């Protein structure tokens, strides 16, 4: 049973055209951090289902997940599961989430299907954090449509700059069509390589080119390349709890920009 409150749930989406463990990382640590003093709803919109795994949830056989919520086969709240933490909940994903592609496309309003599905939950949480799939897919675009704020991780590399660009053009076209009504929180570069005191010229350049391509956008302190992210993720804890609080700073920065 879900306790309703005075809350008007603010939906944040971590979206980026290309394949990146950057979104899932950013969704995990950012959600966990928001849940310190707020009620947070995680949505795992990637058919790879990592966020669901990292948050330590397993989907039982006849259990309704995101797929069932998208296809209107179940009340929204029946796809919301409680987590270990008392402030964190999860609309999971497993195997067949990709069957949502056909359903969404053929509906003729894919990009706003999820936005609709989640309205009912508006009063029950303070935040919704969506980890979107690593492609242009129907789903990909339904998450963007659902967003009040959009956060775009981008690899500090040429591939990352090109992905930032394709993502902004996808967003713009959804805005023109009326699907995307939110604003863009900013870009958060990731896999930024440093060699002690000097950063990789390649990373410095990509990040410099991000500010050029999108001078209107805010570019957050970046996520250093580091195995720690994967280590904490694996044991389901924050980076500060693992012992490396500096790495947590760029996520703190994002939290502070939502308040």
């Amino acid at each position: 049973g879900l306790v309703p409150r005075g809350s008007h749930m603010k939906t944040l989406v971590i979206a980026s055209l290309s394949g990146g463990q950057g979104k899932t990382t950013t969704a995990f640590f950012l959600g966990k951090l928001l849940s310190q003093s707020a009620k947070v709803l995680f949505i795992d919109a990637d058919p790879q289902s990592n966020l669901t795994f990292f948050l330590g949830h397993e989907v039982e056989p006849s259990a309704p997940t995101l797929l069932e919520l998208i296809k209107d086969m179940v009340e929204p709240a029946d796809a919301v599961y409680s987590l270990a933490n008392s402030n964190q909940f999860l609309i999971p994903s497993d195997d067949g989430l990709s069957n949502a592609q056909e359903y969404l496309a053929s509906s003729g309003m894919g990009a706003v299907v999820l936005k609709a599905r989640l309205k009912p939950l508006s009063e029950y949480f303070d935040y919704c954090i969506i980890d979107s799939p690593p492609a242009r897919t129907q789903i990909s675009i339904a998450t963007i449509g659902a967003a009040d704020q959009l956060l775009i991780p981008a690899e500090a590399s040429t591939k990352g700059v090109n992905s930032l660009i394709r993502t902004l053009e996808i967003v713009q076209s959804l805005e023109k069509l009326g699907a995307f009504t939110g604003s863009i929180l900013g870009v958060i570069p990731f896999r930024d390589k440093w060699f002690g005191l000097s950063q990789s010229k390649d990373s410095a350049g990509a990040i410099a080119a991000m500010k050029e391509v999108a001078p209107q956008l805010r570019i957050f302190p970046s996520i250093l390349e580091s195995e720690r992210y994967k280590q904490a993720l694996n044991q389901g804890i924050l980076l500060s709890e693992l012992g490396y609080p500096d790495l947590e700073k760029p996520f703190e920065g994002v939290k502070e920009a939502l308040g």
